[PDB]
């Protein structure tokens, strides 16, 4: 059908707690792109760090990350027969040029070529009914995944297996993961699926609940910083406030790794007397790359991987947003139906 | 013979002063000698210690960089095998020599509820004698002096073994912050595994030994507003705000930052930052024996050379104040354990 | 109570297919080193290769390397009190010197100081009633951990344990077992342990059997070289003769891992062609380090690896070799009641 | 303009010699370029592709270290991107950059059913004109010549990904056996990376081409009774059996050994060898687009000096001749394209 010129977007502007629906005159799709009508996009917590000023971003954008939706137009050098009609696509996050040196090396994740940007971070985001795509790090969702759990895998399962994919943990490691929330709980899942022994800790009994549902060997229920060290292989501190990575650099092994997956606090101190004896190693790990996504499409499809997304209105995003900061979010949820602006 | 009592220095818990005291001559146990010691160097970790940064139990000897004569056996040890009058460098971690991180190689992280480190605890360098357990003795090369063999073992050995950590060569471009004792043998050590070297130090002659050492670059000024110059590696053998500040701005994305000091007892990072770039801190302590044994190699074969200068034993307490202040040109060892 | 002059030996010679019973003069323990009783002796198909020729070892020794026993005296350095009458103890086949370059990096299983050797290669083996061992070399078998197990762990669960190690696989990878025998069968549980899909292969009926017991997610009964290659992340070879060897390199993946773990045949050819334009990594693996050891005695008592023993009479050893030549033994065989001699 | 018929090399399945023809002028599909053939590096793989050692289809075009102008525009290419005139070198393996192992960073190993490697079946560089992929293209910086760069992408390239495969540094200590076109820029890229180099090689002024290039030890002799030097890291370019049989008895214990020669297309290892020492056997190929660019950056900074000769296009057949036996210095490279 045809596309029209403007179409209604969620846009953030510095120094605002909400963003404001606007018409956006709607994208031409450059050489080498497409523009994709959205068909869903998961609301993610970094996005209330950015509402709230605590990870900073260029203002007058629209913030979304976790893209899918259907090819509606084609720019230059995009064939039309190549990217049919009708056929999902899940977009990677980082949006990498794929051609720098960060990119050809893998680790596109980290691309910072100067002609883009990461989606939802200055590059049109999915809080909107089109954007834009490179054809390059579009993936076709494989059949029997739903746009709804194929937005969420782009970033909710694709950065904690990153991480852990970093953290070379197998069926003889065990590892601790603090917090469980939409990152959480895919987190355990995909843990327990290269073996690892579990065990998972969040203030929510729901969250706790699904973790226990998911096959974390231990979820406890506690976590004081008297705990005496049970000195696991790996933590995974997908909250990342001072409390909880205090706790994990207790919990951890000598030689052992620390994985601040969360953005719950820009600033982060560590014992260094601790550090330096114990040899601790604390790793930064950020979304994850285009190989990770196609593997991460395929455990999805196999299902090793099983997503746990709730729909949701578009035009709710915003007091959708507000329930994220509350906690009153069960895992994660994506906006749907975008006709109802 | 071997007198009952020694003179020792005793940090007491409470004093920015180490005390010197008579302290008893320990009996050599099974596997263990006694070592009269022939030079002790001089560590800012004892700094730290004194100052309250790093806590050691109190009634404690707190000299770490060893090298001694043995001169009384324990059971099981064959004075053919280790002969008096030799020159023996002492493993300042002290491993067990049996536990799971002793036999995995990485025995500078034993823990073992038998023994603990040098100077953290057991009887360590600042005396005239001490005990050793052998297999954590290392026959000084002929041609190393005491003073050289026993900054080998730490001043030496802790960079080397964090340089290695750090996966470096000839095509790595690294930046070192912190110019003293440590400092000038990590210049040394990059150098010959081939990296190009960036160097800052707040001392002039600090900065000058650098460039002396084969720095490629001594950097006379380094503040946070410089643009990042994007370092594979850097190690921040300071270790306070300031250095660690510096070393996250100015190492490349997905890079390695070692702090190795110990100038402030917390550090904080950049959230947003290190995870955005995906950065490695590690923690790197001491060194492996394996490690021990490589540098007494490189030091012999003269890749390394130790810039040390010796001080008297009675002295201690003054040279201390003097590294406080900044004032020793790299490190300093004590000598005439006799002169009293 | 009072340890004899002489007991009885069987001594290999360079030249003679069968090993003969002597009598030897009963070890007196040097400094750091105690005499040990033999509990139970593992036999090995390396000892066949030995006996054939084609892994040579100094002539006039004992062999046997898979070693447990008790302590019964006790050389300079070794207080008796520190190793008690009836405690059960398992040696370090590699019996490593522990203060060499080899043995501080770890590593020492690659001990190759002057001043020592291999257990059952050149230094006196377990296929006899005493035999020496350093301190140094022997862990306590951990209650409820019997003689025989515990002797087939330190080379048949060890050996497959170190090099799986050296693999580096997890639930996410995807290995291939050819040959399933004394080693193999053991291979099988720890790869299961360790998380990875296992497809395994041995021309046993029995053993095949073992390894669908034991939780072999494939065991095929069938492999030709036009079998197309299903590209497994790794594959241990642990036969190692041409065929096999073959076999493996066309089924391993692009980049991927070989490790021919068996000493089936002292020559082997590889295609260069392939092994270059798919960078394939073919890696030695050499028995097991100590702190290895260690671990798979921890993984013994947990029961994560069960070792598959069958006990038999020290007096037939020779009729015990030779119907493992002709491949009729289920899994790993052990001498044990030495006094029948 | 461009011709619609240009001057190749065929190599037909069956001739130990390959053919100059006509050869239809490709149409630059979409994300292509033409570009007109500007130096043609010459490889010794070239001569396993004749002798038959090493298969390619037939009714193919050769040459694969390729450096060209461009010369005519496909569906998405723009000019002002990629303009006439510009030197650009192509990545010889010619990944397709999507697939699996594109995005792992292993292009090298690229195995998508669109293309396949250059001179092994995509029309290489034995020819007056080729088609490039563009996202496969390297602008040439300015200093570089045609022919050091054509040389660059698989002579230099080659041993730069095996080396750093080998995780080398200045304290390592390596043997290279084989110093033709591949050999001498392995000898410079190993000093590079700081390791203590041994070289052998049969030819007299290779060796002592090793020894201008700062080769530590240049070895005149190499037999299997030489008792072994333990090396870390062994890099047989050779790879015949002769050579191989010398690599694993010179590699120290747990040391790695790389085949990189295509000497012969079978070889045997001692068994009993490569388990009880734990040896590493890699295989190493082609190099990755990350290391094209990393190498450009070393051979324009003045790191790497690529040692070649350039002659001409029409004596394509008899230089490789002169390669079976040995007669060229290191490198050759073909100019020239106009004279025929
Ligand atoms: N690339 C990255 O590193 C990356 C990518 C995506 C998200 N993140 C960050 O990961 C964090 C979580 O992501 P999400 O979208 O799943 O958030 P979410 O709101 O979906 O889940 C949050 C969970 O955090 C738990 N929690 C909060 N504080 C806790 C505590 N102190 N102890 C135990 N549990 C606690 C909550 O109970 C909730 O279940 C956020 O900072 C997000 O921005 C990082
Ligand atoms: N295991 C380990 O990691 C390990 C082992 C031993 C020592 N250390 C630590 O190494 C650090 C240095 O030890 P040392 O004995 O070499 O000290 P030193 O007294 O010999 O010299 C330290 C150098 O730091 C320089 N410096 C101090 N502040 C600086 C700054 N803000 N900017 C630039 N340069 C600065 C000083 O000028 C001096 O040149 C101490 O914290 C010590 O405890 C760590
Ligand atoms: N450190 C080491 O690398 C190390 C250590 C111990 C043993 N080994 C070697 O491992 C090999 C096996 O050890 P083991 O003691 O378990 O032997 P074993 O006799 O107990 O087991 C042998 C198994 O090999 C199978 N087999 C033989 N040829 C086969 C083939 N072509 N295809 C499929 N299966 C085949 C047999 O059916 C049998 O089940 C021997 O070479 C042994 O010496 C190596
Ligand atoms: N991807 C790869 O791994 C890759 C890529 C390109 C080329 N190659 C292979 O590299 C090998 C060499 O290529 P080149 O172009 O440098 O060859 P070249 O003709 O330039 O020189 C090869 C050198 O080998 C020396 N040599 C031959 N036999 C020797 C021996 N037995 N002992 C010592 N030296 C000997 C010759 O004297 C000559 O100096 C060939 O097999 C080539 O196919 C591999
Ligand atoms: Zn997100
Ligand atoms: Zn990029
Ligand atoms: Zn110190
Ligand atoms: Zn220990
Ligand atoms: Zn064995
Ligand atoms: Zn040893
Ligand atoms: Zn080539
Ligand atoms: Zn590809």
């Amino acid at each position: 059908g045809k596309v029209p010129e403007t179409h209604k977007g969620y846009v953030f502007t510095s120094g605002s707690s909400r963003l404001t629906l606007k018409d956006v005159p709607t994208y031409k799709p450059g050489p080498g792109e497409v523009l994709l009508k959205l068909e869903a996009s998961g609301v993610c917590h970094s996005d209330l760090h950015i509402l709230q000023g605590s990870f900073p971003i260029p203002s007058n954008s629209v913030l979304g990350h976790e893209i899918t939706g259907t090819v509606v137009a084609y720019g230059l050098g995009v064939d039309p027969k190549t990217y049919p009609e009708g056929q999902l696509y899940a977009a990677h996050g980082p949006n990498p040029c794929g051609s720098c040196r960060e990119c050809r090396s893998g680790k596109d994740n980290l691309c910072h070529a100067e002609n883009r940007t990461n989606y939802g971070l200055g590059y049109p985001g999915g809080y909107q009914q089109y954007t834009l795509a490179k054809v390059h790090n579009l993936i076709k969702v494989p059949d029997g995944v739903g746009a709804a759990i194929a937005a969420v895998t782009t970033d909710a399962v694709l950065t904690p297996y990153h991480a852990f994919k970093k953290a070379d943990i197998n069926g003889l490691s065990k590892i601790l993961i603090i917090g469980l929330g939409g990152l959480g709980i895919n987190a355990v899942q995909i843990a327990k699926a290269m073996g690892a022994h579990v065990t998972a800790y969040d203030l929510k009994e729901s969250s706790r609940q699904l973790a226990r549902q998911f096959g974390a060997d231990v979820v406890l229920e506690s976590l004081t910083l008297d705990d005496a060290s049970k000195e696991y292989d790996f933590v995974a501190d997908i909250v990342s406030i001072q409390s909880t990575f205090d706790l994990a650099l207790k919990q951890v092994k000598s030689n052992g790794l620390v994985i601040p997956l969360g953005l719950g606090s820009p600033k982060l101190t560590f014992d260094q007397n601790d550090l330096l004896v114990r040899e601790i190693r604390i790793l930064g790990s950020f979304w994850g790359t285009s190989l990770d996504q196609a593997e991460v499409f395929d455990l999805v499809k196999s299902g090793a991987f099983k997503p746990q997304v709730e729909t949701g209105k578009f035009k709710d995003l915003n007091e959708i947003l507000e329930k994220l900061e509350k906690g009153q979010i069960k895992s994660r949820l994506v906006l749907t139906d975008f006709d109802d602006i």
